[PDB]
């Protein structure tokens, strides 16, 4: 089984999937992570998260550049995730496709049903060939508290300053909106929506 | 050996890649070709061509993310590259790393000392890990001839209508003037300019 974990920046998707993994274990089930962008692994990665930094000119500023940079990592690991389920029970994804469905519909002022979203579900999963997952868990949270968490993360941590679109709380807000939009229609398949008081145990119930 | 062959659209270099292939082994060595964009075996280079014929949104729009799917493209060719090398007496490129930073200067204003073609250096050369060409033989032409060549293939051709960088005459202009100045300062390595009426057998004869 392939579960994607969604959300914004600084919604608590790491940690949950640290959480599922082991109420997955602890339920008897073997299981493997992965998470996108594959930084050190994907030259397409480094690029966009060097971008979002302020490096490579006017790389940024084209909403449809960064998508397919995002879409180029993923496509460079079709291998690892039909790889990855083979050989475990369960595989959960720290963010998949639906990111960028998300924020390129979002950047754009786009909602769910609009070009963007469209154009990734043409691109990476029918073109590219990348698996639609089984599950989308939408870690939803407060816009404000979200970006709480990223601001206090650059603080404390000076290897992870904040990038463009976590400087940017109103990109953030739209994403979020996108997020309940894709999982209302059941964008790329069936969705899961929850909080942060989620029990991850009851939600590998629900999964498994 | 590793030599590449640069110009404008419409220089007419495919065809002075067939008269010097036949002139290498007319003299006796073993020769391969490989042409960039890499257009069916790159998935970069598929998207950079359809950006170019109006689709895939803003992409098209940036120049740094164009020059990237044009890097991707050689990155993954790396393997395929140093295999001819080990395979072959010569190794004959239409187009290279040139071509980014000759189109990325003139699409921003900029000469061949320029940031743009600094920032090619940088990544295809040194992060990336393209070898760099023994010689690269620019094949120079007048702007107007090269056009007209451009546009008579589109009219002869259906399925070889112009992009987006041909149909803009003054970026042609501006990208010959930057060819010459890289040609000139010996820009990734040792170059050699000819004109149309070039003779295969005497250029052979330079580069072997
Ligand atoms: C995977 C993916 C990410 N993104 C976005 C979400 C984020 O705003 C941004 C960065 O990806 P993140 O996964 O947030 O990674 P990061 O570079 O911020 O790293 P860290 O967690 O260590 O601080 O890119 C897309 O727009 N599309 C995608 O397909
Ligand atoms: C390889 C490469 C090409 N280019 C530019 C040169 C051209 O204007 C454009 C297209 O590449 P071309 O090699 O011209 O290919 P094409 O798509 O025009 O195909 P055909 O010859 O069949 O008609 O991209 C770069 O800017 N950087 C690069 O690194
Ligand atoms: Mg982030
Ligand atoms: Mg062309």
């Amino acid at each position: 089984m392939l579960i994607a974990i969604e959300g914004v920046d600084g919604a608590g998707k790491r940690t949950l999937v640290e959480k599922l993994s082991g109420a997955f274990r602890a339920a008897g089930r073997s299981v493997a992570t992965l998470a996108f962008p594959r930084y050190g692994q994907s030259v397409a990665a480094d690029i966009a998260a060097e971008a979002l930094h302020g490096e490579h000119g006017d790389l940024a500023s084209s909403v449809y550049a960064m998508a397919t940079l995002f879409a180029l990592d993923r496509a460079g690991a079709v291998h690892t995730i039909q790889g990855l389920c083979r050989g475990y029970d369960v595989v959960i994804l720290d963010r998949y496709v639906a990111s960028n469905a998300a924020y390129s519909a979002a950047r754009l002022h786009e909602n769910a049903a609009g070009k963007a979203a469209a154009w990734v579900q043409r691109i990476e999963f029918a073109r590219l060939g990348l698996p639609k997952p089984d599950w989308q868990v939408l870690l939803a949270v407060s816009a404000e508290l979200a970006g709480e968490r990223s601001r206090g993360r650059a603080q404390r941590d000076p290897g992870r300053a904040r990038d463009n679109y976590e400087r940017d709380a109103e990109l953030q807000q739209r994403t979020g909106a996108v997020y309940a939009e894709l999982a209302a229609q059941g964008w790329g398949g069936r969705w899961l929506v929850v909080g942060a008081d989620v029990d991850p145990g009851r939600l590998a119930a629900t999964l498994a």
